[PDB]
């Protein structure tokens, strides 16, 4: 096959033809887009890859950036599907290009995927991110990249030149630049690049909206279950510094006491850092991750809540959404009395405790605010309800309301915004019933995984996934997911700050609903901040 | 006939026969129970009436205690019905007694009614308190008395022998003492006396529950749409002196013995005409002269008493109407009136929140506003109207009543709760007000049975039912019929299950939680808010 030998600005590539049941797709895997960030380059922003001679074996996936590996449920499908699926290395700055089998003769739009995993984990090599199905069925180019996570991507000593912070975001930016110079080689259009990501990926997309040097590297944006204004997505310079120096003391970094500091971190082996990374966190918590983007004033000019309020958003098109049960997955990772194996029927006492790990580091009074605002004062002792109630607390505080805040403020300032709630449970789904439609289980449907001859998805689901892939494809093509000029009754209307319409994505045709937990998010976006400042 | 001549401890009375569609009834109206609290005895606790020669003309209602007479809607039934229907007088400490025409040979239980009216108005002679239908139908004895209101009842310079506070409450207690000693002359049993009262009447009942010297004059309590722990029913010592001292400056009065001496020199009418001028801000369910926490009557704040009280051996019947708030909005909330639809703007609504929960922080009022704003329809006027009607209803009546009920029940009382949900076919208020505060009273008293008032045949049955609930409770402390399992049962209210019944023309219906979710904000969070701010 001739379509498998392509040349980018840095040298020659050898690709691999992939099979799908609809027809083939040609793909390039593990293209090196940066110089490997190793030894003295650890913690330093990425440097573009020096051009090479020969051909690059771009036929398999490259390594996974060093990260924590979840040991909670050994060999359990639900946890393991996210665990690294390649070898770990700090040599991990590589990206992947899928493109329709006969390379499109006309410039087609490009979809860049950014994986999530709370900025401490994840990898473009994961099976649920296989782009062959999206690219085969909607003939668009797809690109995904690896980026440094955990300390390797976000340990920061604000103001140091040695751990400048946000190097994982620069990793992403570099890749987007690569897309600008090189996607034209694969039939893609550098003037039609649409970013999409889930969890911290969605937060990542968000900060690219809010950082000017990225704003000319794409044109549309899809944020799935994540937002840059999340309570978990950013950290102040003072905290960043404190957390970083803690890791150094926690790993033994003794006798300027700031450039000396990072050299010692630069000697410790990668695993030893990963080991002590979760101890750095301020208080016991869930949905909180040690090393995240810092608000330094370089990459993030101000807090995201500030940058959203007065941004440059007119003409932007944004697709935005959540799953139905955004909190339940995190509850088994810290809330007392929670397992995937029992019904998680907690007590009042356990519910109260879980509130203070769900909403960590707020005043005692603000904790009471939540506790009273989420109890069902008619059935306050009911374990079933207390469970689901804490699920709402965690889901609302971290995902739903920060996303809802983002949607209205963009729409206010003249972004064309479309919003969904994914509310369909995969028949395959391995997590227990009480977790509902959990964080991250819209992804496989967006990527058309139900078309895989291997897996055991349903007839009903095959068509559903094709419907989702079209929505996302229509979006990346045109800034509007709506089936272009369709008299068929379902019609997905844009999200305004007033009416606040969104669609329900499930096996039934789109329902148009008003208000993304409107009453609940009034508490979190409007009232709660007043408590926090005024007491 | 010789059944209308009765001799109580202090002399002879001559009463009157009242005709009822079901038979006649003997009444004794205007029985003096206290030496007239005049001249030097103004603001002083009542003195027991000394015995008299001859026979007292007990054949018509005595005078109404001096008070503000409402003139918001002059000539309108909805307001005139609460206004004085007798002459105003400081010579007003009388009581009334209804009793079955064949005077009961067996000692029969006593209902004692205490009227309401914000502790500033009211009279036992009002037509919706006519006791004749109760006794004729359920064959009980009904007693009502007047008690001083306004400054005459509750002006206090706490401490001073001269204006010690709460004499209106002591007025009530003295009349109960009269009941203990004299009810038996009319057929009544002094060992089954049930207190019931509405609005400030209900708060009074609550305060007798918490005042040890009163808690031997009755055995059961019925609180309708009011509670002693409400935000309007008591003031602090410092605040009450602050108000009494202002009224004295308003009226031209230059030391505390001095001050009260000068106030005693003023025509009663002159005081009345400055009463509202004394309140400390624009308000909509607040009154100038109310019970005070002196230490004598209430040995501590009403809430403090409830929390630490033991109530084993008490049965309490308790309830609210469907829309407690709507009535008070036309008395100062911006944009309301009985005569249009009262579709308020949002800004009208945010201003209404400040007058409806007055004297709380900015943050506090904010909290109220994001708890009562519907954030999918933040500017719908109709929704904004019913929100305000909830804000003042919940904060002033419902959540205080529910909070008292959970405590009494959890601490040894047997409690029964209702929500009154019927709108009289004759109601003169506009429709948006719903079931307004005070408009179950006619049904409790069986007024639909008066042939002249034009109620429904259905509506008459409804009132009989209610009367039987109330008599039954007075008789035995259980509103249910004893020999009727199959009758729709009214179960006791408890702190967890929180069951009440709905009184309307549908048969008993059981619901959970008296605005349980709303009331958590009021009874549980907002306190913690004003504390840590
Ligand atoms: C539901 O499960 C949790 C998890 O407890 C255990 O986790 C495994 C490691 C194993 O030991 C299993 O037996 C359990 O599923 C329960 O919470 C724990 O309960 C134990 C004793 O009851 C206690 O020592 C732990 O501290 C608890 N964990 C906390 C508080 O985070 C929970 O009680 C289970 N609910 C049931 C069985 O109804
Ligand atoms: C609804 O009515 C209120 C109250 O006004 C009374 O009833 C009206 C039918 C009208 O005839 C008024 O004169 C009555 O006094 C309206 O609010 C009033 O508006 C006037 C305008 O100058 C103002 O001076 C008053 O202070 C207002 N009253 C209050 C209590 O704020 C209101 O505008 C009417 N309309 C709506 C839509 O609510
Ligand atoms: C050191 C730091 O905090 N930021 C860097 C960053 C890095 O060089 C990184 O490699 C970005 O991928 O780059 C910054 O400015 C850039 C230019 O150096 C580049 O030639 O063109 C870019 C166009 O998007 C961009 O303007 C940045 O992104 O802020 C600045 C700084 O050197
Ligand atoms: C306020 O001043 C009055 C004066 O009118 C004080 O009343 C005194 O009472 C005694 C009898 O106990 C009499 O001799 C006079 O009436 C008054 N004496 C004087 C010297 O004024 C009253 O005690 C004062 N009130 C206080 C201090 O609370
Ligand atoms: O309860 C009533 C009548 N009733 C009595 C018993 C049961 C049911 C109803 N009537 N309530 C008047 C009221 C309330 C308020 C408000 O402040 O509470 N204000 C005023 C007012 C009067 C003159 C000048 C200014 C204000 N009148
Ligand atoms: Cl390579
Ligand atoms: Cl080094
Ligand atoms: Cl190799
Ligand atoms: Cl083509
Ligand atoms: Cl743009
Ligand atoms: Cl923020
Ligand atoms: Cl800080
Ligand atoms: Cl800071
Ligand atoms: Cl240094
Ligand atoms: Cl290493
Ligand atoms: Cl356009
Ligand atoms: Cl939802
Ligand atoms: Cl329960
Ligand atoms: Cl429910
Ligand atoms: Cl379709
Ligand atoms: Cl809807
Ligand atoms: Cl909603
Ligand atoms: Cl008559
Ligand atoms: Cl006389
Ligand atoms: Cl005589
Ligand atoms: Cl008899
Ligand atoms: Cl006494
Ligand atoms: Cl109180
Ligand atoms: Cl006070
Ligand atoms: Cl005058
Ligand atoms: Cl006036
Ligand atoms: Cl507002
Ligand atoms: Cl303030
Ligand atoms: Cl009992
Ligand atoms: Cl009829
Ligand atoms: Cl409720
Ligand atoms: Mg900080
Ligand atoms: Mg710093
Ligand atoms: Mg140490
Ligand atoms: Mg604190
Ligand atoms: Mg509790
Ligand atoms: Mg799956
Ligand atoms: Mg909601
Ligand atoms: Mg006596
Ligand atoms: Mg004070
Ligand atoms: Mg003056
Ligand atoms: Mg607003
Ligand atoms: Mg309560
Ligand atoms: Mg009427
Ligand atoms: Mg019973
Ligand atoms: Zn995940
Ligand atoms: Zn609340
Ligand atoms: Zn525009
Ligand atoms: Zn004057
Ligand atoms: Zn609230």
């Amino acid at each position: 096959d001739a379509e498998l030998l392509v040349t980018v600005r840095g040298g020659r590539l050898r690709g691999i033809r992939l099979k799908t049941p609809g027809g083939p797709v040609s793909a390039f895997l593990g293209i090196p887009f940066a110089e490997p960030p190793m030894g003295p380059r650890r913690f330093l922003p990425p440097e573009p890859k020096q051009p090479w001679s020969g051909v690059v074996d771009a036929t398999t996936f490259q390594s996974v950036c060093y990260q924590y590996v979840d040991t909670l449920y050994p060999g359990f499908e639900g946890t393991e599907m996210w665990n690294p699926n390649r070898e770990l290395s700090e040599d991990c700055l590589y990206l992947n290009v899928w493109t329709p089998y006969p390379r499109p003769t006309s410039p087609t739009p490009v979809l860049v995927w950014i994986y999530g995993g709370g900025f401490y984990s994840g990898a473009s090599s994961l099976d649920v991110y296989d782009g062959r199905f999206l690219v085969q069925a909607e003939r668009t180019v797809l690109v995904s990249m690896n980026y440094r996570v955990g300390a390797f991507g976000f340990l920061a000593l604000p103001g140091s030149r040695e751990a400048p912070g946000n190097v994982g975001l620069l990793d992403q930016r570099l890749a987007l630049q690569w897309v600008q110079e090189n996607v034209a080689a694969f039939g893609g259009d550098p003037t039609s690049v649409t970013l999409f990501g889930e969890s911290a990926g969605a937060a990542s997309v968000g900060m690219h909206l809010l950082s000017p040097p990225s704003r000319g590297l794409f044109h549309r944006a899809v944020l799935q279950s994540g937002a840059p204004n999340g309570p978990w997505a950013t950290v102040g310079m003072g905290e960043a510094r404190r957390r970083a120096t803690q890791l150094a003391h926690l790993v033994g970094c003794p006798p300027g006491n700031d450039t000396e500091l990072v050299a010692c971190l630069r000697t410790r082996p990668a695993q030893v850092l990963v080991n002590h990374e979760w101890h750095v966190l301020p208080q016991e918590s869930v949905f909180r991750f040690s090393f995240v983007p810092v608000v330094d004033g370089d990459f993030l000019s101000d807090t995201p809540e500030a940058l959203i309020n007065a941004g440059d958003f007119h003409g932007l098109q944004v697709l935005v959404g959540v799953v139905k049960d955004e909190g339940s997955y995190f509850l088994v990772y810290g809330a007392p009395g929670f397992s995937k194996d029992n019904e998680s029927l907690i007590s009042r006492a356990e519910f109260l405790a879980g509130v203070r790990v769900g909403v960590p580091q707020v005043s005692d009074l603000a904790a009471e605010a939540v506790v009273l605002h989420y109890t069902d004062w008619l059935h306050p002792e009911d374990p079933a309800r207390l469970r689901e109630a804490l699920s709402d607390v965690v889901g609302d505080h971290n995902v739903v309301c920060p996303v809802a805040q983002l949607a209205g403020r963009l729409a206010a300032q003249g972004a064309r915004v479309y919003a969904y709630v994914f509310e369909h449970r995969a028949s395959t789904l391995s997590w227990p019933l009480w977790m509902g439609v959990p964080h991250g289980y819209e992804i496989e449907f967006i990527f058309g995984i139900p078309l895989d001859p291997s897996r055991n998805y349903t007839a009903e689901e095959k068509i559903f996934a094709q419907r989702l892939m079209r929505y996302w494809a229509n979006f990346a093509r045109t800034g509007d997911p709506n089936e272009p000029r369709d008299p068929k009754a379902p019609q997905w209307p844009p999200y305004t700050a007033g009416a606040q319409q969104y669609v329900s994505l499930d096996l039934r045709p789109l329902e148009v609903r008003r208000g993304l937990r409107a009453q609940a998010c009034a508490f979190w976006n409007r009232f709660l901040p007043k408590l926090l400042s005024a007491t």
